[PDB]
């Protein structure tokens, strides 16, 4: 197909975190993420939103209009991450993703097909959550689907560090004269303060 | 009536960052803010979100779970602020304030006095605040009259006094960032420092601040 497939290792305790922490490394601009239930997409949004991921989710218990905004905040941008379900995740109001997160592993083939056909917006990225003793079951989804997945581990706590280090370096660049400067003075006060200390921590509270 | 009330000019449609600078300034453990309609609460709350407030809305359409929720996070300190209008700004689960501000001057006499009796915490005292435009320094005579009391005139806070405000904040939380967790960044800090990137230090402030 036209888009990329790893299977990613992950004790469903760390399964929160291992997910947290591949969206830090990729950190794509829209990313799916399917799950088995209304309470997990909803679940799994709450510990993404904590660790500092705009997530929200999507499923049957919602009014088309909070479907619409969570839509919406979603194209937008403001959301960055949609914990779904197959069937909430239905439709022609469905967007495309940069990133397809299979949390918990899909049984059919048009399962799998369905949610990572949401990937590509010029080709994608597909990932799959697997815990310990879920190997033969995503042997049986690779035969259901004919074709392999490449097993690649999860990343490196270090690998997270330099990836929020690197995007958080993106934002000040990003940040404009016209905001940044009504804080020069501070600024100054820091400088001619020379406490290395004071800046890492501030650095610290963003990363 | 023993707190203290008083009477703070805002712009026309400025009310909002007259508010937040308030509440930098004031930074009282807990605020109740009054309006008049639901949308009104649900537009400052996210107004005070924008601006750094811990602010959350408080109207009747609330579940009971709502909104024994939203007042837990209140009580306890997660929320500094509660947006409510005064139907939703009923009932003993409501908790007693440290400030009172009436977004607008209250529809009516009684209701400044209901809602007005909210603040006031043993060992901390209260604050009422009454937000008035430049057609209304009729009205707040009014409201003197009907109440048969002054208010103090109190000018708004000067954005230095803000600026200053927003900083002692942010070095508060700061002085809790344990050695163990900045460590990693001090050479950057340093290096920083040593090429002068005042504009950078500028940025981070801004996405902080
Ligand atoms: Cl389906
Ligand atoms: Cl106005």
């Amino acid at each position: 197909v036209t888009y990329e497939e790893e299977a990613v290792p992950a004790p469903v305790r760390g399964r929160l975190e291992v997910l947290s922490d591949l969206l830090y490394v990729a950190s794509p601009d829209r990313a799916m993420v399917f799950t088995r239930t209304k309470a997990e997409t909803e679940e799994i949004a709450q510990g993404l939103l904590r660790l500092g991921h705009p997530a929200q989710a999507l499923h049957g218990d919602l009014s088309q209009g909070e479907r619409e905004r969570v839509l919406g905040a979603f194209r937008q941008g403001e959301v960055r991450v949609l914990v779904a379900t197959d069937v909430a995740a239905r439709g022609l109001d469905i967007p495309q993703v940069d990133l397809v997160v299979h949390y918990r592993l899909p049984d059919r083939a048009e399962a799998y097909q369905h949610r990572s056909g949401r990937t590509g917006r010029a080709g994608g990225r597909v990932v799959l959550l697997y815990g310990p003793r879920e190997r033969r079951d995503v042997e049986a989804l690779e035969r259901a689907v004919g074709r392999r997945f490449k097993r690649v581990n999860p990343p490196t706590p270090e690998e997270v560090l330099e990836a929020k280090w690197r995007h958080l370096l993106a934002r000040l660049a990003r940040v404009p004269e016209k905001d940044y400067r009504l804080y020069q003075d501070f600024a100054g006060r820091l400088f001619a303060e020379g406490r290395v200390e004071v800046v890492a921590a501030l650095l610290a509270l963003l990363l």
